[PDB]
RNA sequence: AUCGGCAAAGGAGCCCA
RNA sequence: AAUCGGCAAAGGAGCCCA
């Protein structure tokens, strides 16, 4: 049966429990619940769920603004709204902040589980791309700092690039630290 | 009022294609084509390059899942949303794996369609931005090896520091307003 | 005297019970 | 001497067009 970790957010517990039944029957893990945007933020912060289901109209903080915080900080992998509100203002706001689905009340208990599976998977793949972008842009920070470190080290010692790389390689290995970090220190040095 | 987006509709029951067509046009979208089987679905996407594809699973010739895989992996459309009576667990696994952005179930809840369209269009665009940023970084990381040769040539020929040689190459490439890789190619062939 | 980890792999160093 | 746009940098503040 289905696999995924889910957080449920609505101010009306009646709807919150309808969802809770459907989702657990399908076999997901319901890890937390919230009745307002602040409980929702703190629950996600602790939880790190795969999906957050939430209503726009809540007390304290509408799901739009709480969702904005959730996605900005990356407290959850994917987020899907459901509300009886579907005016274009709320639709644009939800799509801009980065929702992966939006369902209109009263919810289609038939569509829900499929849209859950889609939103979880596309959430994961989006997190993979962000990690690949992070990894590449880091490696491209590293080579710049490394090349600066080669240059400054050659200027101070008056030696060749092979010896400069050998110095960085021996230091990083001896000191159990990335050549990139050693280079950042040496470049800050001058 | 006045939604923007370009859509293609794909189902074997023409009554449902017309019900959908009427809804999306009333919202303000542009329908740019329709199909009634997987083979026309791929061909229409090749021509139109739409923002969103709406398709049933059970279609003749090529099930919507097979056309959906092709459309996604060749990027013939920026986002894709299924709409079927089939909610079968195997069908949801296939649809999410190939790369759907939504999976509504027949008979459709018309209220829900337009929001899921807007979300799926935006998520499709954003996913293509991220893929473009990956292509740009990985290219610029390959340019580095040519730039590192051009740097080495400057430090020898001028008899200067690495930080001075890069500062020269950068100020040159900005002055001549050309990609450092292009200036690096010119220098490295000039030494040859 | 032995196990484990980080770094390097343009390698073969370092730390811990 | 200034502003609009564009190219390139971003290991940054540089260059072209009205
Ligand atoms: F508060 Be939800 F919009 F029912
Ligand atoms: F008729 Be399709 F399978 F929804």
């Amino acid at each position: 049966n289905m696999d995924g970790r889910i957080v449920i957010v609505d101010d009306e517990p009646i709807t919150r429990l309808d969802i809770r039944d459907i989702v657990i029957e399908a076999g997901y893990e319901v890890v937390g619940e919230a009745a307002d945007g602040f409980e929702a933020i703190e629950v996600c912060k602790k939880t790190q769920p795969d999906l957050v289901l939430m209503d726009i109209q809540m007390p304290i903080l509408d799901g739009l603004k709480a969702g904005k915080k959730i996605v900005q900080d990356q407290l959850a992998s994917s987020i899907v709204f459901l509300s009886a509100y579907s005016d274009v203002q709320n639709t644009d706001k939800a799509k801009k902040l980065g929702a992966l689905g939006y369902l209109v009340k009263p919810l289609d208990e038939k569509s829900l589980i499929p849209t859950i599976e889609m939103s979880i998977e596309r959430g994961k793949q989006t997190q993979l791309l962000l990690s690949q972008i992070d990894k590449l842009s880091l490696k491209l920070e590293e080579r710049k700092i490394i090349e600066k470190a080669k240059g400054i080290l050659v200027k101070e010692n008056h030696i060749s690039e092979e010896e400069a790389y050998q110095m960085l390689r021996t230091l990083s290995m001896n000191k159990r630290a990335r050549m990139s970090e050693i280079a950042e220190l040496i470049v800050m040095d001058d």
